[PDB]
């Protein structure tokens, strides 16, 4: 019974389509021709459904999946109903522990390839040949919230990449800021407990605006640098496609000759850097808590594949101690003005998973999963991470055989003497389960280290010191990097940082904690400190006003690569505009609008006061994607109002509020013909305002203007005009 | 180190205080003198902290909890650091699986007492004497979202109560609507999978506005009754304190003479019935996703204990077949006009937990946990529940000894021959682990059924029929209960139902699903169907326009007890009002305002454009609780603006928007003296309007008028006026 619509509209077309054009679908059904070695290797466990009989897990066909077995139709359920019990038992045991941190995340499949061979600095196989492609699986995430929390919270974001190389799995488990909050892994449980929901009542969920977080920060000044990044607009990215990625720690690259080079890993977003504004981000956690997850999935379904460039900061071994900060301190960044990022390769995410639980939820990343050609360093945060990931996956994934869960399996050979464990899939035929053995002629065998396909050998770093629980004295500087970050931001970025601290500390109930945090800000920069204090009704003391600013970082008074917006990097492909329809749209305006958006790869969403269709002035039937309230301005990058019967929507509260919200949030707005009467609602300018595109009709020049604004992301010059608007 | 402020302001006073006045805290520290038998029995496992040395879990004192052990202060971390490894190991394994459904929930401790002995209808010990107090632990929840999802989503809410009786634990596991979506437990996994996030991409999180839910609903008309309740304002309660509770199924009461009486369980909120409006609820999931958890905790800390009256609908065994519907069908309600609710007792929730994870997350409720004096029925949804909760707790709580986790332990004696299992706490000394035995003289021993303290014996219900997987023909009626619900709602409640369906179906991407749901609505009520269709741009066919409405339910064409608001039951105690300050408030207005609110137990929050303090006209220093943006109008019940230097905030966008938002969401607003200048912000006429209180000062009847409006909850007559308003 209950069947598909006659017309076949239940099923999405298996071709690239813009967001909202078709229902989303499992990756293998949406893009069956998109393949890679890892995607193909998962074919053994993919399960179809069309034309198959419904069965139990033991393969018994079910005749009635609507009713339990009972003694009479109004009688008691019987214990012998094994079909009911198997179905309910499986349902009852669907959940597994969420990740302790980074539980909220969104993932996709893709591939990587180097631009040229890097064999002179590393023997890693995946970086040895420009035409050797390596499948990847990437998961982006937030830190604090649970798996069911919201996407556009203010938080550091995780950026984890699993490379399925020919010499083993390499996991590059990074975040979207170049430093971490703490120096030693021993404090991780303390820091995480402080940022997570407070233990008595389990509030608040995915935001750091609460007493315990700011108490920890105020008592542990090493956290200030990453706190500065979190309070900036870096903490509220527009998309996972428009943020940077960093490995944070200094690692080593080892070449065939045995030479070690220190390296820091970077990902550069080829769509550019872009973030939301706080009010927008917070409201969007309510209007669409799945915004980043959705946006990633739809970009891949549209062909707007997330693309990132891998880059390396390289420091010779002999230059380990030449900076004014320790290279092994994860609260310190290496300014690009001192050590440039060398481009290494490109990563493209081009296919969504088939099943979120099987592939995203069960994926296991670990920074200890390195390969020959790579090695660790003594960074005390990284050292502790090496223990933790393996340990947590034993309980999260139910045993030691988590590498046999399909998404986690290597695509290269794996053979050893490990056996058994819960849910053991591999059936070993080796007569031996130990080495050395004579009974299988000692196979599988050890392999000496070498230039290629060699066994792993650690770099023989010299270790000299007593067994101590002590922080290196070189790590005891906490204010210069925060200050370098502060001075590198534009004026509007600085304002947003001030507003971030002010908002968060206004939610701290104990006033002395707010004062202690302001005291720490006074050791970074007095202008920043005074601006936050003023918003909290706090007065800096005379001593606070006389704190000497921290020294410059190796002579730098600023580094523009630390700003999101100082150096233009805008890219409109993949962005989306809202088009507010009316019941008699001028089709000539629409035609020109859609053509210009199409030429730059910008999507459109047609909105109205109701769902269904509206008919343009030439008879074209226009399906409505959503209502004005249903897809708020928060979800788009710009708003366009075509001419037609403007009287239809001129007095619509939601239509007017749509423009007020977009205006407040600094988005470009374009008004054609009679749509220019909406200028009154955003109560500003009569001769026009930079940021507002207006003309008698939507034409080539009107669209060029709008698209130029869109490439600059937001209208920062409108900032002074928005705090009067009631929106 | 000694980091607390010397003034002791880090610690909350151990006395009842209003929301926001002090930092919240663990229940036993906030209210040490609030006790009950269960709370006292948990003293064996409560752990303090003050004045104790920091140790490992083995009791070894720790000297340096800031650093890992390494070879040299910049060297590698050593494997012999057992302190680091224990600390990180425990952190790595903190999470357990969340509940499969109702994962998001908030709980508190309390007590229950019957008004009079019910010995004539039940032998249940907890209902046998008015002076018998039974400790309870209650958990309120949503259904779909994860543990980290938001509170004010549109969903059915769970209302689960664990009664720690002298004859065993009784768990009454109910919801906030009197029926469930489905009829047979065999479809529970299907219904739940349809409402939960879609499997390819895991979206959307806590809202049912997506294709698979409405696909299922459109193909299974049995769901329409509970869907009607979810689309009404019942799906968005103001607080867990202001919603009703129901057991849903017909159970049995058994008295000492062996007579069975059918019973349906009800909880009546002594604070009244109250819900939010959709736009407010959805925006509140972003501004404060923990609103209901917070509100419950703060109500209890303030002394505004959540109070509920337990009531029974009783039906004699001989009247089983006297209704138009089957008593065993969980998609059908029993109209109070046909069978009144008899008041049974009162439950008061008066203490929060100490540790959310230990007490709330690990609590295990199960409808199969009944006691002598109660029994089950053949309702086919209830029958399947009896299997599922035991099964799911084995994996959720790590084994069969979950009854030994402190919160789940009975307060009465428990002795049997069950042994071992993971995490076994009890050390059995019985020589025997089986019965019958002679080696311990057969103890513990079976106990015959009797009037008091007897063994459990099932009611000897006659069973007759063949073994079949078949729905009773008596359950095959799906539209009369939905229609009865619809006709019992006020006109504004009907509009909100129409708006709920309209918004939800507008998020369904496949248009045919929207059409099929509209067709089902046409079988319930033509006005409802036409209004939803209009909002979707769908036209009803002539056939749909002629579908004959379903019959009345036992001659009823409405039952006012199904409405939230048809019969006023307003209670102002525990509500909160925002007070928008200026930099020279008229102290006289503020004195009058705050004392009037205090006299009725209404809380206040003093808001401004920054934190700190403001000084009134007479020099009174006024502490600011939050900024206008920090504590939006969504979080309060009414807004008051006192006179003073109104020019200070008159052009503040946030202050004006605060009133626009409150106005749109139908909240009472009161403006004193020059604060009447804000009338132009919300377009109020010079002569005024119902729902807006205004006078020259806050004296006289100004506060009485505002409190009268608060008692009516919202200003329903303003609906037509908010239609426009750009907010
Ligand atoms: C530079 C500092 C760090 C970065 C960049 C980082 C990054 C991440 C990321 C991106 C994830 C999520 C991976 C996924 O998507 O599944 C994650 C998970 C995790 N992190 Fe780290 N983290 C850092 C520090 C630490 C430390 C110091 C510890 C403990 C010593 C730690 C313990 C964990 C654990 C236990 C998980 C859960 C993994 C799982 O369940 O599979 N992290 N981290
Ligand atoms: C009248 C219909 C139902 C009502 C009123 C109801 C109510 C609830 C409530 C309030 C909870 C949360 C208890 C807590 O706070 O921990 C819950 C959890 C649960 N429900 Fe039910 N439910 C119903 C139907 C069902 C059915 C038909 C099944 C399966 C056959 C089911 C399976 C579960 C499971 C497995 C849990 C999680 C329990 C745990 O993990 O401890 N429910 N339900």
């Amino acid at each position: 019974d209950s069947l598909a619509p006659e017309d076949g509209s239940h099923r999405p077309a298996a071709e690239p389509t813009p967001p909202g054009a078709q229902p989303t679908a499992p990756g293998s059904l949406k893009a069956p021709d998109t393949r890679n070695e890892k995607l193909n290797s998962l074919e053994d466990v993919r399960k179809g459904s069309e034309n198959y009989a419904l069965t139990t897990n033991q393969g018994v066909r079910i005749a009635d999946d609507q009713n339990s077995l009972r003694a009479g139709s109004r009688g008691p359920t019987l214990l012998e109903d094994f079909i009911l019990r198997e179905k309910i038992t499986h349902f009852d045991h669907e959940r597994i522990p969420e990740r302790i941190v980074h539980a909220r995340g969104s993932a996709a499949h893709g591939y990587f390839q180097p631009y040229k061979s890097l064999s002179d600095i590393t023997k890693a196989d995946f970086l040895s040949d420009p035409n050797k492609i390596t499948p990847v699986f990437v998961r982006f995430s937030t830190v604090q919230g649970g798996a069911g929390s919201a996407d556009t919270v203010r938080q550091i974001r995780g950026f984890a990449t699993k490379f399925y190389t020919e010499e083993g799995i390499f996991d590059l488990v990074g975040n979207n800021t170049p430093i971490f909050f703490i120096q030693d892994a021993h404090k991780f449980p303390d820091f995480v407990h402080a940022v997570k929901p407070e233990p008595h009542w389990a509030i608040p969920q995915g935001q750091s605006a609460h007493d315990t977080f700011w108490d920890y920060v105020s008592l542990q000044p090493e956290t200030l640098h990453n706190v500065m990044w979190a309070m900036s607009d870096r903490g509220i990215p527009r998309s996972y496609r428009t943020m940077e990625g960093f490995g944070i720690h200094t690692f080593r690259l080892i070449n065939a000759e045995g030479k070690a080079t220190f390296v820091r890993f970077h990902w550069k977003p080829l769509a550019g850097k872009a973030s939301l504004v706080w009010d927008e981000a917070q409201k969007l956690t309510g209007r669409d808590p799945d915004f980043h997850r959705r946006e990633l999935w739809e970009a891949i379904e549209a062909g707007d594949f997330p693309e990132y460039e891998l880059g390396f900061q390289l420091i010779p071994e002999e230059d380990e101690f030449k900076f004014d900060f320790d290279l092994l301190d994860p609260t310190k960044l290496i300014p690009e003005e001192l050590v440039p990022v060398q481009r290494v390769g490109k990563m493209v995410l081009n296919r969504n998973p088939d099943n979120f639980f099987a592939e995203n939820e069960q994926a296991a990343f670990h920074p200890g999963h390195i390969v020959p050609g790579l090695d660790f360093t003594n960074d005390p945060l990284l050292q502790g991470r090496l223990f933790s990931y393996t340990d947590t996956q034993i309980s999260r994934l139910g045993g030691p055989n988590f590498h046999e869960i399909p998404i986690n399996r290597p695509t290269c050979p794996y053979h050893n003497f490990q056996r058994d464990g819960m849910h053991r899939m591999g059936i070993d035929t080796n007569p031996a389960n130990y080495e050395p053995n004579s009974i299988n002629d000692n196979w599988p065998r050890e392999t000496p280290p070498g230039p290629k396909r060699g066994g792993f050998e650690s770099y023989q770093e010299r270790v000299e010191g007593n067994k101590v629980r002590e922080r290196s004295p070189s790590f005891g500087e906490y204010y210069s990097h925060p200050r370098l970050f502060w001075l590198s931001q534009t004026p509007f970025e600085q304002r947003h940082i001030v507003d971030g601290f002010s908002f968060e500390l206004s939610k701290v109930v104990r006033p002395y904690i707010r004062e202690r945090v302001v005291d720490q800000l006074a050791h970074i920069d007095l202008t920043l400190a005074q601006a936050v204090a003023k918003n909290l009704g706090i007065e800096l003391t005379d001593d606070q006003l006389n704190i000497t600013p921290p020294p410059d970082v190796n002579g730098l008074k600023k580094d523009p690569s630390l700003s999101l917006y100082a150096i233009p990097d805008g890219d409109v492909k993949g962005r989306v505009v809202a088009i507010l329809l009316n019941d008699e749209v001028r089709s000539a305006d629409l035609l020109a609008i859609l053509k210009a958006l199409k030429a730059k790869g910008v999507h459109a969403k047609l909105l109205y006061s109701r769902m269904g269709e509206v008919t343009a002035d030439d008879g074209t039937v226009l399906p409505i994607a959503a209502t004005f309230a249903g897809a708020p301005s928060l979800t788009v990058d710009a708003v366009i109002v075509p001419c037609g019967n403007i009287a239809d929507i001129a007095d619509n509260g939601d239509a007017n509020y749509y423009l007020m919200e977009a205006y407040k949030h600094l988005k470009p707005i374009a008004l054609a013909g009679d749509a220019r009467k909406f200028k009154a609602t955003i109560k500003i300018a009569d001769q026009g305002e930079e940021g507002i595109v207006e003309a008698d009709s939507a034409d080539g020049s009107f669209m060029d203007e709008l698209l130029t604004l869109m490439a600059a992301h937001r209208v920062w010059s409108r900032i002074p005009k928005i705090d009067k608007i009631p929106a």
